């Protein structure tokens, strides 16, 4: 390898115990209250998700090699598709070019496996 | 050319693969382009073909199939029982067994 210009960071990977995890935009990495990096990439392969972190070079000298990872978050609805359903009594006027579908007209269903 | 249709979500915690397909009676009519989260409400921004909205009635409902997944927000390294003197090595990998998924509190 060759020495970088400045602001060098080291990459570290994290395996997700639950597949299908998603990461929020601009997620940070902390250690004892201090931000030490950020989450750059996230790849799905089969039934496992891996996270790629970017910790500062100087900050990784303080994290023990036997430390654990704690990921906070909430359960959300991960949707894959959107489908319009023909109503029981359809309207003559088609969908207008600038239409809005109210939330009461939306049906959230769980997929089958 | 495409036209934009917006859709409100019954759940604020809704994510979607970018460029997910929008279908009507088996055939694809467009794709979702963006999701706006103003406040605690989610609004989908669809983009469907111009010649496809003539077949979709104005009073058509929307079905969205998906799964309940974990929406991570932050990653934190936790000091162990007894920290080892050797620091984290570059390109190290922490296995899924050493990962703890916790739900955050809400007031």
């Amino acid at each position: 390898y060759f020495q970088g210009a400045m602001a060098s960071t080291d990459t570290v990977t994290v395996s997700s115990p639950r597949a299908g995890l998603v990461m929020e935009k601009g997620a940070k990495v902390k250690y004892r209250g201090i931000q030490v990096g950020k989450v750059t990439d996230i790849s799905y392969s089969g039934n496992q998700a891996r996270l790629k972190l970017a910790i500062d070079s100087g900050e990784m000298g303080f994290i023990p090699s036997n430390a654990t990872v704690r990921i906070a978050g909430n359960t959300i609805f991960g949707a894959k598709s959107v489908e319009f359903i023909p109503p029981k009594t359809p309207s003559p006027k088609p969908l207008s070019p600038n239409a809005h579908v109210a939330a009461s007209q939306v049906q959230l269903e769980l997929e089958h496996h």
